[PDB]
């Protein structure tokens, strides 16, 4: 699993 | 921007 | 599963 | 924009 | 399944 | 712009 | 799955 | 900009 | 920016 | 999984 | 900018 | 896993 926020 | 993989 | 929001 | 795959 | 909104 | 492929 | 926002 | 691949 | 892998 | 923000 | 790979 | 911020 992975998540990104920018 | 946000993205998720699960 | 995947989701994107921008 | 938003997209989902499930 | 998939959905898009823009 | 956005694109999804699954 | 792959997604892009640009 | 953002991209995800899983 | 923030990202997580788990 | 891979993600990028730029 | 940020990138993740796992 | 690898991550970079720049």
């Amino acid at each position: 699993a992975m998540m990104a926020a920018a």
